[PDB]
């Protein structure tokens, strides 16, 4: 008989998912299982990603009861785990989404090798990203694109990506009874409170298979702006309706699947021929994700700089208190320290609200590493892809992909082009919120009459500009003309 595992550690989602496809067929039993450290705590990460994580659990649960169905999140590693349920369960086959990132490589390669031990055999298809990723390599000779203008004409030649995989029986076959690690005081899924977070989560972003497919159903709710669809032209000031599908944190933890995306985008596509495209399009911005994951998986220490090939070496600055009141969002200019409060309070931003920040950081005003910053963004944001995050760090850091330096966002002028008002500093800034629009951007700027009415003392509620924009802008610009002349 067979008895089978489909592992889940990516790809949190039913449908599309040809692993949990290949482990019901012809199976007596089937042991849906995702694998948790406690002791992940004793090791960085957010409540706000953490319980994202827990409600895609909890939603994949109630997905599996209603199935007759249930799953197990067994604690502890994987390599202790798996030699023990296998000979407990019977198992046979194991099943799981595959994962170019490292720790994935290394882990999953021992967890094959317990399986061959056992005798189980391992099914492992590709579907967190829309190809083969090491398909592109190949038919593009043995090596990654290192522009979009190639990487979108090696997909066009490649074809359509592979359709979704269709959904599950409306019937699984269940965990046999009474087996020791299937008990349900042991395999339930935690809450926040159970695994340490001491401080209650704040984005308003719930996680689940569910709330990916009803958040895709509202971004085509309207087909006319999914077809005109331009990312450099989305308002990043937009918080009460975001410019964007805000599908990121979905499409990482799998949610959602791509290639279900993709082919949803091509039916609006066919019927609306003057559709943007590619790198602005919605398609365009799927291929971005791919092409971050094909260059990335195949360029060694891509998520840093020291032993990175394709990452300039550039000399950036070890500043402690730049770093410190650009994380705890007091440098003094609303339009950054705000958007650092969506992060620390949602998890999310626009993409040119990282923009800023990133800037702001990097190549910008404050000269310090692009490692340190994407080490503050894996902390907070609930979207955060090993590959995604390293190359748009990169990118913004004119380290990568990018090398226009000259090109520098101000944090004073930037945000009051789409937000006159301030708006969106009020919200998250409320310490200012009853500043004249005139001075929202400058709050040292009002006169002291001013700043005294709004209760918004520069110096006492609101930090001073821990730097002048005008200075550190044409210092950050030099440095870099100087850094990409010895970078040969
Ligand atoms: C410094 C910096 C770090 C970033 N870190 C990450 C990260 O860790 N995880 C992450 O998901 N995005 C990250 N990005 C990308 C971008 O900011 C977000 O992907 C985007 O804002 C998510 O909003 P959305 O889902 O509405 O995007 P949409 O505009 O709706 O795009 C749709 C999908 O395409 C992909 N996508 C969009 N923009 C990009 C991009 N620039 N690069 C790669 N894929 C993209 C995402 O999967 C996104 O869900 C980062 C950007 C910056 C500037
Ligand atoms: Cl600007």
């Amino acid at each position: 008989v067979k008895n089978s595992i489909i592992w889940f550690r990516k790809g949190l989602r039913l449908h599309d998912n040809p692993a949990l496809l290949e482990a019901c067929k012809d199976a007596k039993h089937v042991y849906p299982v995702f694998v948790l450290d406690p002791h992940f705590l004793q090791q960085k990460v957010s409540v706000n990603r953490y319980n994202f994580l827990l409600e895609s659990l909890e939603d994949l649960q109630r997905s599996f009861q209603a199935r007759g169905s249930r799953l197990l999140v067994l604690r502890g590693k994987p390599e202790e785990v798996f030699p023990r349920v296998f000979r407990e369960w019977g198992v046979t086959q194991l099943c799981f989404e595959h994962d170019t990132e490292p720790y994935a490589k290394v882990r999953d390669a021992a967890v094959r090798r317990l399986a061959a031990e056992a005798g189980v055999e391992v099914v492992t298809p590709i579907s967190h990203t829309l190809y083969d990723t090491d398909m592109l390599v190949a038919r593009n000779g043995g090596a990654a694109p290192l522009t979009m203008q190639s990487f979108t004409k090696l997909v066009d030649r490649v074809g359509d990506p592979p359709a979704p995989a269709p959904d599950p029986p409306a019937a699984m076959p269940p965990p046999a009874e009474d087996m020791p690690s299937a008990a349900p005081a042991a395999t339930g899924v935690p809450t926040w409170q159970e695994v340490g977070f001491k401080e209650p989560p704040l984005t308003v972003f719930k996680g689940g298979e569910t709330e990916a497919l009803a958040r895709l159903e509202a971004a085509f709710q309207d087909p006319k702006w999914v077809a005109g669809f331009q990312k450099p032209d989305t308002d990043p000031s937009a918080w009460e309706k975001p410019a964007t599908t805000v599908l990121s944190p979905y499409l990482k933890f799998g949610c959602l699947s791509a290639r279900l995306f993709h082919a949803r985008l091509l039916e609006v596509y066919r019927r609306h021929p003057a559709h943007s495209q590619p790198p602005v399009s919605l398609r365009g911005q799927l291929l971005w994700r791919e092409f971050f994951y094909t260059v990335g998986s195949t360029t060694p220490n891509f998520h840093r700089m020291a032993g990175n090939p394709v990452c300039k070496q550039i000399d950036w600055d070890d500043n402690p208190e730049f770093l410190a009141a650009w994380r705890e969002a007091r440098t003094g200019f609303p339009w950054i320290d705000a958007i650092m409060t969506q992060l620390v309070t949602w998890g999310w931003m626009h993409h040119l609200a990282r923009h800023s920040v990133a800037c702001f950081l990097t190549r910008g005003d404050l000269y310090v590493s692009w490692e340190r910053g994407m080490e503050v963004f894996e902390e907070h944001l609930i979207d955060q892809d090993h590959y995604l995050n390293a190359a748009n760090w990169m990118w913004l850091s004119a380290s990568a992909f990018f090398s226009q330096y000259f090109r520098v966002y101000s944090p004073v002028v930037f945000g009051k082009k789409y937000d006159p008002e301030g708006r969106f500093i009020r919200k998250f800034l409320p310490v200012l919120k009853d500043m004249p629009a005139k001075y929202i951007y400058e709050p040292w700027t009002a006169p002291l009459e001013v700043q005294r009415k709004a209760g918004c003392v520069v110096g006492r509620d609101y930090p001073a500009p821990i730097v002048d924009h005008a200075v550190a802008s044409k210092a950050c610009i030099a440095r870099m003309a100087a850094a990409y002349r010895r970078s040969k």
